[PDB]
Order: C-alpha cells, then sequence, then structure tokens
C-alpha cells in the first residue's frame, strides 16, 4: 500500500510539534549548487509559485515541504482543520501559528519576514527547520528537505567558508541511511565540477540513492544540448536523470503563469530530446520521487521499526515517570536517587542495559584508556629513550671526570633513566584527566538515554550533575597526588645498588630498569586510580547524593516542573499515542516487507 | 719444636683479654677440687716457691704459669715480642714493663697484692686473667692455666655464689675441644666425689682429654690408701694417673729447699708405691703434659697453621688501623667519615671485602630477605583461616539485601578479599624490621671489623652509630606508610575487568585474588623499601654525616685517647709478632701431612 508515506508524514509533523529530533524518518533531501532553481522546480511540480527562488541558495534555513496528495474528496476534510478559509492548493505553517495563507504572496512575505528576522544581514546556519505543509490534488505525497547548496562562489552575503558548513550540515542530515539525495545542478557548469555530485559520491559513490536533476535548460542554445548529460555516460546514475527548463527569478517575481512554463518545458524536452519526454515531466518527476521514497522506506523498514520501538519504549517510560504523584516526596526522591546510583554503578561496571563493548562509554572507555591509551603511550618511549651511544659516552665522561675509565659510575645511569621515567609522568596525568573527564561524560550520558527521570525535572538533573561534578573534582586531586607520588618514588630512587664496556653496561642497565619501572607503573597506576577514584566512589555515590539532595527542604526545589516541561510532557504523550498507532499500522504489514 | 710452645702462650695472653677463647688451641686447663694441693705441685714443678700456699682456694683470679726452658734459640721469640728482657732466671708479667723479678717470693707477693687490689676485700673471681712467664734452667717448657681454687666457705665478704662463678670460669676454658683437663683429685675420698670429675662427665664422659693427678697424699699415709685411686680403678683414664705428694704449707713457708722436698717425695713414692716409684713425679707430670701438648699440636698442624696465618693477617690489618693515630684533627676526621661512608656503601652493595665471622657480607643478606624469607613468610599466611560458613552466609545475605541469596554478589567477594589482604600487612612489617636489623648488623660489622681506628675513639664511634640508627629509625615509618598504601591500593582494584555453590565460588575467587595480590606485593614492596631505605641512605649518608658530626668544638672530645688504648695496641703488636713467629716455625714442615 501507500499509507506508509502518510504515516511517516504524521510522525514527522508530530516530531516537529514536539521538537523534531535530528534522527528523521525516510525523507527526500534536496542538494543544489550554483544556478540551481530548486524552488522553481518545486513550484512547477505544485503548479503555482509559492516560494522564493535564487541562484544557488533559495532559503538560507532548512525548509520542510510536505506535498500532500489531497484529492477533491479530501479537500473538505483537510481545509477545515484550522480557520475557515479553504482552497484547492493551499499551504499551512506550523512555525507561524494558524493563519492559513491561500494567497501565495502572503506565504512569500511571511517567508521573507522570518528569514530577515532570524538569519539577519549575514545568513549563517540555523539548525531549526521551517515547516510548510502543502496540500494540492496534483502533488503526490512527498517530503522535501531543502538546505543551502554547495557553491564555489557564495551567493549573496554569507561567510566565505560557508561551503564547509553546508557540506557538514548535508552530511549530518543524510547520515541516517534513509534519505533520498535529490541532486540539482545547473547545465552551465559540468556535473564533474559541481559539488553536489561530489558529496553524493562521497556519501555513496554508486548512484543507488542519488537522483541527478539538470536545470537551466534554456541556455543550452548558446552552448551544447544537455542530451549527453541526461544520459549520464561519464558518471552513470542507477536511478536516472531528469531535466526540466527552470524558470528565472525575474519571471517568477512578475506573477507569471506556471501552466505556460510547464507547457514550454514539455515542448522543449519533446523537441530537443525525442526520448527524454515521457518521464521528464512535473507529474512524472513527482511520481518518480514518491516511488524512490517508497523504495527507501521498504529498504529501511527493519531499522525504521527498530527506531520506532525504541522511541515508543522511551516515551512509555517518560509517561510512566511523569504520572507519578509528588505525594510522599521523601520516599520517591530516595527511590530515584537509589536508582540513579545503581545505574551509575552498573555503567561503571558495564552491567547497565544501555552500553555494550561496541559503544565506548563508562567502564568500557576507562578500560580502553588504561589498556590502549596509557599502555601504548608508555610503550611509545624507547627503552633507551632513543639516545645514541655517543650521548651515553659523553654523559659517562662528564660524570666520571678527567680520570681513566675503569669502574662504571652508576650515577650516570641514574642521570639518564630518570629522564625517561619523568616522561612517563605526563601521559599518566593525561590519562587521569581522560578518566576524570570520562566520568563527566557518564553524568549526562545516562540522563541522555538511561535516566530520563532526571530530564523530567531539570532542577533535579542539574543538582545531581553538580553534586557528581563536585565529588569528581574533590577526588581528582587526591588520585592525582597519589599517582604523582608513585611516579616520584619510582623516579627519584632507582639506583643500581638497591670506556666501551662502561657504555654498554650503562645502556643495558638503563634499558632493563626502565622496562621494569614501566611495567610497575602500568601495573600500579590504573589500580591506584580504581582504588581512590573508581572503587571508592562507586558505593559513595549514593551516600553523597542522599547527603547533598536533602538538608531540610531541598526536595521541593529538585522536583520543580516548568511550564515548558509540562508542554513537552503533553507533546510527548501525543507522540506516544502516534507511535502506538504507527506500530499498530505496521503490525498489519507482513514480515516480507521487513527484509 | 720448642718455639711452638711460647707463641701459643702469647695467644692465651691476648684473646683472653677480649673475652673467652676466640679460637680453640692446644692448651692445659687445671681443674681442682676441695682441699687440693695444686699449689705445692706447681711449686715443685717450677723448682721454686712462686705461688700462694695452702689447700682449698689459694688464688682468686685466673693465673697462668708459663715455664720456658732457657735457650739461645728461643730468644728471637722472646725479646722480639716484648720490649726486651734478658737475665738468668726471672719471672715477667705482660701487664707490667720495665721491671724484672729475680726473686720468686717477690713475684708471689706482687701477684697476691694485684689480686687483692683488683678483687678487693672479696675473695670472689674477677674477669681479669694474669700473664706470667718464668724463665729458669730447671723448668721444662710448659704452660698451665691455674684457675682459682675451690672454696667451701661461702659465708663471709666473698660472694655466696662463688661455686657457680668458679664452675662457669672453668667451663669457659675446658669447653674448647683442644683443651686438656688436668684434674687434681683428692685421694681421701672417691674420685667421683671431686667436683672436677663431676664437671668432666658433663660433656666428656669418655675422659679422652682428662689427665688425673692425685694430691693430698700426705694424709693418706695412715688410714685409707691412695693406691686404688692411683691405679685408676675408681675412674680409669686413657692417659694415666700421676701421684704427687702435697707439701705442707708450713715447711715451705720456712724456706725449705726444693731439692730436699723432691728427695723426700721420691723416697715416699719408693716406699709406698713400688709399682710406680720412678715413673711418677712432678717432673714426670710436666713431661707428660708437654708430650700431650706437642702431640696435639702435631695432630692440628694443618688447621693450626691455617688459623694462625689467618689471625696473623687479621691482626696485621688491625695494627695498620692502629698504626698511625690521628695527626691532624680536621683532616683525619674527614678521612674517617669518608672511609666509613665508603665502607657502608660497599656493605650495602654486598661486595665489601670486610665481612664478619658469623654472618654474610652485609647487603647480600638483605637480598636473601627479599628472595626466600619474605616469600616463605607470605606463603605461610594462607588465604584460609579468616573464612567460615557463618560469616560467609552473613556477608552474602547482607550484600544481597533483605531477601535470600541464590547467586554470587561481587560486593561480598570484594570485602572478603580486602579483609584477607589486610592480613598481609604484618609480613611486610616483619620484612622491614628484618631489613632494619640487617642494617644494624652491618653498622656493627663496620664498627667492630672495618673501623677499629674508630673504636679507638669511642666518642666518634658512638656518635656515628647513634646517628645512623636514628636515621634508619626515622626512615622506617615512612617506608611502613608507603607499604601500607601499596597494600591498600592492591586490594581495592578489580582484576576481573580484563548456598554451597556460592560459598565455593567466593572462596575460589578470594584465593585466586589473594595469590595475585601476594605476587604483586612481593614484586613491588621490596622496590619501595629499597627506594625509601636503601637508595635514600646510600644517597644521604655523607650529607647526614657531615651535617651531624662535623663541628668546630667536637674534635678534641670525639678524638679522646687513653694510655690503656696504647697498652692494648702494644699487646696487639706482640700478638702479631707471636703469630708471625709461629707461622714461620710451622712453615718448616713437609707437605705430605696436608693430604
Amino acid at each position: 500500500m501507500e499509507a506508509l508515506i502518510p504515516v511517516i508524514n504524521k510522525l514527522q509533523d508530530v516530531f516537529n510539534t514536539v521538537g523534531a529530533d535530528i534522527i528523521q524518518l525516510p525523507q527526500i533531501v534536496v542538494v543544489g549548487t550554483q544556478s540551481s532553481g530548486k524552488s522553481s522546480v518545486l513550484e512547477s511540480l505544485v503548479g503555482r509559485d509559492l516560494l522564493p527562488r535564487g541562484t544557488g541558495i533559495v532559503t538560507r534555513r532548512p525548509l520542510i515541504l510536505q506535498l500532500v496528495h489531497v484529492s477533491q474528496e479530501d479537500k473538505r476534510k483537510t481545509t477545515g482543520e484550522e480557520n475557515g478559509v479553504e482552497a484547492e492548493e493551499w499551504g499551512k505553517f506550523l512555525h507561524t501559528k494558524n493563519k492559513l495563507y491561500t494567497d501565495f504572496d502572503e506565504i512569500r512575505q511571511e517567508i521573507e519576514n522570518e528569514t530577515e528576522r532570524i538569519s539577519g544581514n549575514n545568513k549563517g546556519v540555523s539548525p531549526e527547520p521551517i515547516h510548510l505543509k502543502i496540500f494540492s490534488p496534483n502533488v503526490v505525497n512527498l517530503t522535501l528537505v531543502d538546505l543551502p547548496g554547495m557553491t564555489k562562489v557564495p551567493v549573496g552575503d554569507q561567510p566565505k567558508d560557508i561551503e564547509l558548513q553546508i557540506r557538514e550540515l548535508i552530511l549530518r542530515f543524510i547520515s541516517n541511511p534513509n534519505s533520498i539525495i535529490l541532486a540539482v545542478t545547473a547545465a552551465n557548469t559540468d556535473m564533474a565540477t559541481s559539488e553536489a555530485l561530489k558529496i553524493s559520491r562521497e556519501v555513496d559513490p554508486d548512484g543507488r540513492r542519488t537522483l541527478a536533476v539538470i536545470t537551466k535548460l534554456d541556455l543550452m542554445d548558446a552552448g551544447t544540448d544537455a542530451m549527453d548529460v541526461l544520459m549520464g555516460r561519464v558518471i552513470p546514475v542507477k536511478l536516472g536523470i531528469i531535466g526540466v527548463v527552470n524558470r528565472s527569478q525575474l519571471d517568477i517575481n512578475n506573477k507569471k503563469s506556471v501552466t505556460d512554463s510547464i507547457r514550454d518545458e514539455y515542448a522543449f524536452l519533446q523537441k530537443k530530446y525525442p526520448s527524454l519526454a515521457n518521464r521528464n515531466g512535473t507529474k512524472y518527476l513527482a511520481r518518480t520521487l514518491n516511488r524512490l521514497l517508497m523504495h527507501h522506506i521498504r529498504d529501511c523498514l527493519p531499522e525504521l521499526k527498530t527506531r520506532i520501538n525504541v522511541l515508543a519504549a522511551q516515551y512509555q517510560s517518560l509517561l510512566n515517570s511523569y504520572g507519578e504523584p509528588v505525594d510522599d516526596k521523601s520516599a520517591t526522591l530516595l527511590q530515584l536517587i537509589t536508582k540513579f546510583a545503581t545505574e551509575y554503578c552498573n555503567t561503571i561496571e558495564g552491567t547497565a542495559k544501555y552500553i555494550e563493548t561496541s559503544e565506548l562509554c563508562g567502564g568500557a572507555r576507562i578500560c580502553y584508556i588504561f589498556h590502549e591509551t596509557f599502555g601504548r603511550t608508555l610503550e611509545s618511549v624507547d627503552p633507551l629513550g632513543g639516545l645514541n651511544t655517543i650521548d651515553i659516552l659523553t654523559a659517562i665522561r662528564n660524570a666520571t671526570g678527567p680520570r681513566p675509565a675503569l669502574f662504571v659510575p652508576e650515577v650516570s645511569f641514574e642521570l639518564l633513566v630518570k629522564r625517561q621515567i619523568k616522561r612517563l609522568e605526563e601521559p599518566s596525568l593525561r590519562c587521569v584527566e581522560l578518566v576524570h573527564e570520562e566520568m563527566q561524560r557518564i553524568i549526562q550520558h545516562c540522563s541522555n538515554y538511561s535516566t530520563q527521570e532526571l530530564l523530567r525535572f531539570p532542577k533535579l538533573h542539574d543538582a545531581i550533575v553538580e553534586v557528581v561534578t563536585c565529588l569528581l573534582r574533590k577526588r581528582l586531586p587526591v588520585t592525582n597526588e597519589m599517582v604523582h607520588n608513585l611516579v616520584a618514588i619510582e623516579l627519584a630512587y632507582i639506583n643500581t645498588k638497591h670506556e666501551q664496556r662502561d657504555c654498554e653496561v650503562i645502556e643495558r642497565l638503563i634499558k632493563s630498569y626502565f622496562l621494569i619501572v614501566r611495567k610497575n607503573i602500568q601495573d600500579s597506576v590504573p589500580k591506584a586510580v580504581m582504588h581512590f577514584l573508581v572503587n571508592h566512589v562507586k558505593d559513595t555515590l549514593q551516600s553523597e547524593l542522599v547527603g547533598q539532595l536533602y538538608k531540610s527542604s531541598l526536595l521541593d526545589d529538585l522536583l520543580t516542573e516548568s511550564e515548558d516541561m509540562a508542554q513537552r510532557r503533553k507533546e510527548a504523550a501525543d507522540m506516544l499515542k502516534a507511535l502506538q498507532g504507527a506500530s499498530q499500522i505496521i503490525a498489519e504489514i507482513r514480515e516480507t516487507h521487513l527484509w
């Protein structure tokens, strides 16, 4: 069936209403470049002009366009949702509350107003997306995500290094293996020089998810026809290439007729391209995009279902936590503190059901630092320190003095090995902070995934984070001093009593004693850190939380709920209902589609 | 060889000064009983009256009678050893110089006066022997040890424990395996009743080294007969029994000619002893004693030669130490401090040439403590002993919570292994104390063998010993704290990162971790102890010595000297000369006796 796309659209609008996350469900992301009239193509598909276009960047903020296939039957069921104004091809904004704008001039004016208000004179990066639900009968069910396009020469007033930021934003958006890359390039510049195809190949060298679009098919008269480009024989695309005659900004701003432009484009394609005319059309292009999106949804159905189940479980836990009455504050807060301490201890030991060997965090990261980081850093130093025998001879001569060399002075050895042992001090401290910082990464990590009950009340989460940070800061100097004392004992007092022959003996003693000291440090420092820092704090975390979260009335402050938090709770309950409905709908589909 | 006899006597006048007999040597020790006529027999043997008369107790201090036959050959062994003596017949004391006693009565009076002065009014026994050498043409070369006689009158100013003191003094001499016990036995009663026989059976029931001389024969003329005791039918001996008549004190005090007494004794022996008349006598007793001594010297030739050479070398080294006293206070003190520091460092290295006669070469012993003693002590403390079913059950139930336990919680295992490891603190302190005692023994070795010149100045010796001991004792607590910290660190770390069933699992894990911790502590703690104690002392010995000993107002007090030290040095020089002479005399024998 084709209800999967409407279900995804419902999920997306719910996510936007509840602060949509970066992890988005399968959607078509459009990437353009210089002289790319993406907005013109979207208007041609819609059949009316409703967005501002421009060479390269059309809107300097992310734009979410939901083309809803609202047939004549559903016109009265969708126009009546808000206000009383109704039409056949109409757009709704959720960033701007209600106020349906049937007239496209109002939509353009609102877009310009918001762009000026937010982006300002210099157009930077705005992670907040812009949502616009378009309803029309001609348009098929589709979800388009428009972002600034990669351009060698930035258009308008923007940072000269904005190209890297745009590329990183596109990579972040298409990181999930569910986005359909709609590549739009100007016929004036070869696709090889275009950056959109470069990024598409970087994320996917094969054209398994990239649809190349050739625009500006009006200037080919002054040059060469794009027939070869559409065929795509230099860099074949496994999905195909569709080209249309893009409309200039001047004509669009003059309130032109979209039907005339579509007719001219169709005639041009039919004449210049005897074969690339059946599928190179607005309706055909929209249907091809919808089919590609459906294919991607079919491919990602297992991962999509896994993500949906994870989100449903998270929201169920959030609802269960939020519904607990504040009655009996002491017992509930004590239970929450005990649960948080148990989760933290399990994460330290790795027994918590949120971290595995695949993911580096908590105990796993500490073990990696102790074994690989610290061990490899210590091993990086050569046993002799890389000093040539000439240096050893010079040191021996300097220490012994101007007398014949017949007895080996051990002090010379002490002068050299120490220098190497001192170099072992720096990595240890570097590791200690890496461990300390790692503890900090735990504090939020659980709250990010495990202890959402902390996120329920921001005050409680902040207080717990501050208490844990203070405990870590108090324990850091003690562990650091103990490690430094161990290093000092192993460094200052080494001794051997605990010309060529003298140099050889000194070098051998240096190597042997340095290896022994390195082994001792490797065996001791991690164990000392576990003693003073990890093991000591494991059980003490619960006691510290209990003693710091309750003096006489601190419980009320911790469990404070904000109005924004209440709104988020309501939106999350709505999201939970939507997730339950989506899971019920998906359960109808057989497992044949989950492969 | 005659020269072999006097030299041994010189040894008896040197080692006995420092205490007991350092080396067993062929010698004659006279042991008497109550109412013993030893004085008369000795006077008859000497040919003149030179000892106190009377029976029972006649001398209160160890008196040595060293008769030397006059001969030009022996002169080299007499004048060279002493400051110089030459006369016809005379007695000389090694404790006195520049005075020759040509009259034996004067010798006896001087001996009595010295004994009274040293021992005071008391008749007890003092720890100070007497040296006496008698030269005459009618005395065979023989050395005897005339110990204080037995007294049966404990009452009076003399100590009530005189018998015990006399027994201990006699034992100190006869305990040597090379000594020959001349037992003076009273013929009035059975030989066993005599104290000499009683003491003889304590360690030498065979009597292989016991030569019996029967006294108190004057009163045996009427009544009981002494023939039974003379024949040895009471306590037979393997060497023979000699009968000498006890001369009356009154007759001797009246200036009785010794020749007349000898004639009377010979007549009495002929009349009363037909079996043994010319075969028994004081001269025959002296000849038998000399024969036994010479035969024992012949038997001990190899070992005696080796020991004499070793002692000669050692005393030459001591004289070299005693050779040149301090000439410049500051320079001599600095040289002594530097030499002491070097010797201490060498001893710590376990390679110093100077070594004791009872232990290892100082620092080497310390290594042994770290190898076998400490390891065996640690292994003696088995992991089992502190675990029982009741305590294990209680710990498991407490760790699990308010519900029964059917698993193996890690907290209980960690607590139990920590408690077991805490038991390892005591062996560490034992090893540290052993190392400290070894260092004290090294200090004593340096004081007594390597720094005899330091001994000459007792103040400096005491100051150095006290300073070193105080430094070691002050470094001791720091090492103890470091080892305790190491033990505490080694027990908290968890190495697993890289009801009967539960109890058995807990016990096995505890045993494994305890063994691992024992290995780790045995590998580590010795290094820390050497760093804090061995290396630190090696580095700071000179600094501490300079800081504590070097002063501008202690040179005179530290370097005090006394004439007694000069006398002891002269005695040591005489000892060295006598040892060299004995070595030269003994080096004239063939080599077949060595194998």
